[PDB]
């Protein structure tokens, strides 16, 4: 994490940048950024998946200046995040062919990691807020992840009572909880789910892409208490191990967030 | 002037038991176009929800809308065939259809079947007095999509000749291994103007919500394949116009 | 072509024409033969889908003159979700499965225009031996898999045009516009989107639409959905409806 | 040096042409097709045949005859498309069925779509798979080939000055050359990829470039060259043939003041 | 430097084809890999230096030009990748796709990336297996640990040799590259289909925000690339990844800025 003043004054400018790293499960001390292994064809009725196979929600609350000397004046000032880039880290790894991965065929090399994935990242002034929606009801979700409380069969579709901030790293299983599009004033967030055995990982990386984050009226996440929050989730896909066992792999995400001070009311 | 309201619609795939809510009732493969008599609990149906508002007429500006839950598509460690031998359970994937409808009046429909000699089961409205014309256009087969978990998402499309007072949207991707692929962000509106610059007009101070959210086939251990549909999120802006 | 003149809208749905092989399978082809030798390839009528066509008449409106201009068309394929049908006819996916989706090869396709649409054929056989009822390439010779500039027609008739045999010719139809897609392949994914807030502006670089020649509006078509495999292993083209609505204007024109 | 556009009578005018795909054509019944793949040649012993070779097409457009000593002309747009494709849906005639009872085998796989307008032949560079290709008389190919004409070998540069002679897989367009020619392709590689072509007659493909400048006629002649491998279509043997299409060019063109 | 304005008046290009570094497994083999080796247990993984692939690079020196200074500024660059369709020969080398069929196409993980700056560029180290076994030759993250498998801020490296950085241990770095634009895809997968687009009217600007583009601070251009176009497939089913060069033709101003 770094947070640079690039600019002072009335319109001063801060950079904030951060590599969030993934949150896959890292199964033994050796295998950080995969999951443990995949169980397969446990029964709705008993279905316990062991916590390091549960790949979470990363997410960082990222302190900022006090811009506010005196807190009784009329208008304080609060750090309004603009635009932010972002990329995902180490995409070439699976590059690696050679290591850990099942032969394609006899004398082939390893077979490339692919299979569903998720991407996704959040920018904002409060922390992430989300929906629990599961899709089996009964999992027996393991100690040390935050899973949907009293679940029902209305679980499985919408269930109103499964609200939650984003407010533990790795702790939030993806496969629980989605952003809630009914809540989320005061945060940007985007994402892209693409299922499937075969489905190839496509990822971009470049250093000109930007995202701005002003609303309709232009203003973006206003930082309350002087705290930005980042989340992610980027599940590249399968990798599948010489045995036909898979695990999750996932990759850190970069963020580079522009901030600029927006005088509110008290 | 201005009011929001939203609405989160729930699937409506058939639902087999207590426990397999947002599922449907595994499907059968095979029958002869002479004796096709699908279950009711097998049928996905179309969502759709009435929105009282308060009593000029409200004017449907624009709509942000996603669907819902998909992530836990990557539970793969529950009920679904492994890939291969020590492999995780199989994606769920294949034909898919995405839909949703925001209007002053519910939605029109037009029947289209695939075999006009299925049996429909009780419970389920579908084209009446079907014939080989059914297969194609039959003009006879108009609905409003006035009921939920009734109108069979397989028998029933969005009417292109009516509809003046509704702005819908859909995509059908079809086939065995077909990859789900959806997105979600809160920036994201579709204005629901016309060229005019007018929006769907709300009759009897209501606003009517539609979706059909199929996002693909689940796969049992044992081979058998079930849907797996999602909630659909809607928000709405309306202001008032007078006439 | 003078001034723009007043307004009228036609709505028209164009049934597809896949062959239709008995009463029962209305939008369907006759199943697919295969390995044909080139020099002994006889398709039968019902298994080759056509395009679809109609002559919409106009109010005739007449030194100078009046017509009818096309200045918009909404278009969309009507009965896609028929597909989520995987319970009738279809063979299962796998033991216990449903039925396998429609998929494969698909062609969408139409025009708009005041004269029928022109169009060009070429084939992959040029020794095919095509049925009585269907109007195909007249004296076919090898450069006709590629282009035989002989080959001219009209589409003038309503399922008589194999779709196999012709596309829309880009060296003509000044007064008409066509739009269409090809995708091939065995197990090609249909993607069909609808939605009623989608037009396609008819105008040339001029401002100018489609006219009307003799008061008559040109709808055509195609809309090859894929293949539907029975039980059996057998395959069977799929076809369905396209809308229309048209709005015309009327247009000053010389005489 | 470029001046103005002129404008005036005859000042605008338009050609038209189809080109030919030159797939090999193996017999006199087989017009638009290559013969038959062979598969799995050593590198030290490839030896294709002539007539297993795309080739890329092309033609020289005369124009209006205008004075060399001035004007010369300008190509401002084209539109272009692939003619028949719909002849692909004939399922029937000599392609395996994909199974039991079935239809025949679509045409499917690898294949590359290029056009390009001048107003000089396109100029091209070489790159082989294998250097050591043997090729067969009647084609041109890049000449005395090193294994650095598997990367970039710079002595490599032709025109496309002959049609049905530089084949599809020696050759492409050079980027570093190529100033009063726009050219566009499009490879997509793989043994089930699906073709995906699209018709239309109101798409125009501007060809003007960032100064409003489109390829000048040197001699009035208009240089149009394509190259459309739409797959692969499979025999009931499992035999395998490149299959292509003839693309069409309309062409619109200005008469534009030089010094 | 603080930047000021472009210095106007009476612009230059300055182009490269940079080649593929895949590791070249023997003298005939320029463009492609050594066969690729599967199934090593991550305790255990040495892979040899003719199997890895390497990123690409080259240096393009430029003329100083001189209270106020000028240096070089890049504007654009029009680039691609060169020799696309040598992947129509289905005849060389590459397994059949069934009995009697033809060759099959290269497909399959496919990376495919350049950049353009004023500096070398920089790149983070981030790796599949932090106990790999790299090669003499290769400069690859130096002390990795478990966290090298995510993000290790430690592993910062220039991309100052050619056919020595292995692709598969490097990303361009977002923190840094302050003087570099940089452009890349990675499509990961057993069978995907190789896309490669060309055209000579494609431009893509390098002006940041402010409008200004890489500084060659010290009279010196910097062009990077890594073109993985995906695996070949041997008759024997061995696998070899296969590259190809890369264009790049870039536009230069010159830019005033304070000493
Ligand atoms: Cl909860
Ligand atoms: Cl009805
Ligand atoms: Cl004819
Ligand atoms: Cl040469
Ligand atoms: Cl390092």
């Amino acid at each position: 994490v770094e947070v640079l003043e690039v600019k002072t004054g009335v319109d001063a400018i801060t950079e904030v940048e951060c590599f969030l790293n993934p949150e896959m499960g890292d199964p033994d001390e050796n295998l950080r950024g995969f999951s443990l292994k995949l169980s397969a064809e446990n029964d709705f009725s008993s279905d316990s998946p062991e916590r390091k196979m549960l790949p979470c929600y990363s997410t960082a609350r990222i302190p900022l200046p006090n811009l506010n000397e005196d807190l009784t004046c009329g208008n304080l000032l609060m750090w309004e995040a603009v635009t932010v880039q972002t990329e995902v880290i180490g995409i070439t790894s699976m590059l690696n062919l050679h290591a850990g991965s099942q032969k394609v065929h006899e004398h082939g090399g390893g077979k490339p990691i692919q299979g569903s994935n998720f991407h996704f990242f959040a920018v904002g002034g409060d922390p992430l807020e989300m929906q629990g929606v599961l899709m089996n009801y009964r999992t027996k979700y393991p100690d040390g992840t935050i899973t949907p409380k009293n679940p029902t069969a209305q679980s499985q579709v919408m269930n109103t009572d499964h609200k939650a901030y984003l407010d533990k790293n790795n702790a939030y299983p993806v496969e629980c909880w989605v952003p809630d599009p009914s809540r989320n004033e005061n945060t940007r967030y985007f994402g892209t789910f693409t299922g499937g055995e075969n489905v190839p990982p496509v990822l971009h990386v470049t250093n000109t892409a930007t995202t701005v984050l002003l609303d309709e009226q232009g203003v973006g996440p206003l930082c309350k208490a002087d705290s930005l929050y980042v989340s992610a989730a980027d599940i590249c896909g399968l990798f599948t191990n010489s045995s036909g066992t898979q695990q999750w792999r996932g990759l850190a995400r970069y963020f580079k967030i522009r901030l600029r001070k927006r005088s509110v009311k008290n």
